[PDB]
């Protein structure tokens, strides 16, 4: 039984961060996350401002920003509130719990202070989630677990993916969904976000593989497309964003009815 | 037909970085890597200077340093050159090749500019290594692949571990060995480095598990122990470093002869 984003936002077990997201997806008619894979703060903020209306989420790699400061992140928060989107830092945590706790809270980035969402690899075992949760819980943050990857030779398959699902189910106070290539849980309170998305067929020269929004959202039952180069490489990033938005939104609408 | 570290340093297929490491290990009689898990530059630099003579390597998490600057790294390299140890950034890369390339070279940290060694998880497939190599090779760097993890519930087992070994063999120009709990490769040009080490049985509250140096080096056939809290939390960190060095060194001597 397929529910709209708006209905899912009111599910009994839903995390407030997942609720917030689903509500804005419904309101704005977007299930598109911009992967803002740029090196300049000015470009990041210019993309966030311009594309903000078209997106439900902006995904960051702050460790690639040459001119990162916390003040940059303050302005990004301002744009996120204005345009109504979540910020997701794609840190892809993959260490022991005691370490990831500090990497999340601390250092120069202070990721927990500005990121609504983060993600973690499950390879280290559930300790990884426990450590993140000690930081994220009071801050009303959420976490996505990496159940599958988009890249060639990914080992995130079979029993590995199944472990990802179990680990999410067991930490549903904090874990709000998955990075995956398709639906991996049947629990509707879980979000499925899918990278490796482009309109055109292809890949890159470093193992990345692309599937279309229609395939990912429509056929494979994912919720949100994550799109970097498909948009960022365009001349007009706004036009490209709208193209991806409409593709993902209509694929979603068709699955519902 | 087990060779000494000194002999392994001279193997025809040895990587230059491994060779440099192996030689200093023999020279200093140390197969101990300090995990310098601290939040202040001053403390990182003080531990490096004080414990430098006892260690073959210093493992960093730069993303937990509250006051990182490239100047702090410049100074660490000075100490590394003085005391003769390598710098290993435990970045645990776990993303697509295109992304890790930028995370390794770029951002605020510019890891490749100062870390002799980095490590990577094998979960994304070989693209993760291809991406890092692009930066690492011109900069005369090495990489370790994470074949096993020390934490409870680790998924880095069986076929995954085998996959890591194959990936290293196929990228021997850049990959110099492993993060593992035991010997995973029969090829003597590869290093094995083992975290999750303390003299006493136990663990932490967040899934870390400990085995002793004699167990790891002696019975399980690893080359180097990685030790954080076992040293840093001791009252006397110098004496602590010396105990771990002597344990790991003796264990190595015994396995050899
Ligand atoms: C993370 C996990 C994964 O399985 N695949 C990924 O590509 N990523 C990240 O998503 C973005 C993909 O961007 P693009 O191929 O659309 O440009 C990227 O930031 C990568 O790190
Ligand atoms: C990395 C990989 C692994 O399998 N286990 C690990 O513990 N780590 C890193 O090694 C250090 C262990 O420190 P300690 O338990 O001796 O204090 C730590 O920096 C962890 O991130």
């Amino acid at each position: 039984m397929e529910l709209s984003f708006g209905a899912r936002a009111e599910l009994p077990r839903i995390h407030p961060v997942a609720s917030k997201l689903l509500r804005l997806m419904q309101k704005k008619e977007t299930n598109l996350c911009l992967s803002a894979d740029v090196s300049l703060a000015r470009e990041l903020l210019q993309l966030a401002d311009a594309l903000g209306p078209s997106i439900c989420m902006l995904k960051t790699h702050v460790d690639i920003l040459n001119d990162f400061t916390l003040d940059v992140m303050k302005e990004l928060i301002t744009l996120a509130k204005c345009h109504e989107f979540l910020i997701f830092e794609d840190r892809k945590f993959a260490d022991i719990g005691n370490t990831v706790k500090k990497q999340y809270e601390g250092g120069i980035f202070k990721i927990a202070s500005w990121a609504d969402l983060v993600n973690a690899h499950v390879v280290p075992g559930s300790g990884v989630v426990k450590g993140l949760q000690e930081v994220g819980l009071p801050l009303h943050r959420g976490c996505l677990l990496i159940a599958e990857m988009s890249s060639t030779g990914s080992l995130a398959t079979g029993d590995y993916t199944r472990a990802a699902v179990r680990m999410a189910e067991e930490h549903s106070e904090f874990v709000v969904g998955f990075i995956s290539g398709s639906r991996v849980s049947m629990k509707p309170e879980f979000l499925h976000l899918t990278p490796g998305v482009q309109l055109e067929a292809g890949g890159d020269n470093l193992g990345q593989q692309y599937n279309s929004p229609q395939e990912v959202i429509g056929k494979r039952g994912s919720d949100i497309i994550i799109v970097g180069r498909g948009i960022i490489s365009a001349a007009d990033r706004l036009e490209a964003a709208e193209m991806y938005r409409k593709a993902a939104w209509e694929a979603y609408l068709s699955r519902l009815g």
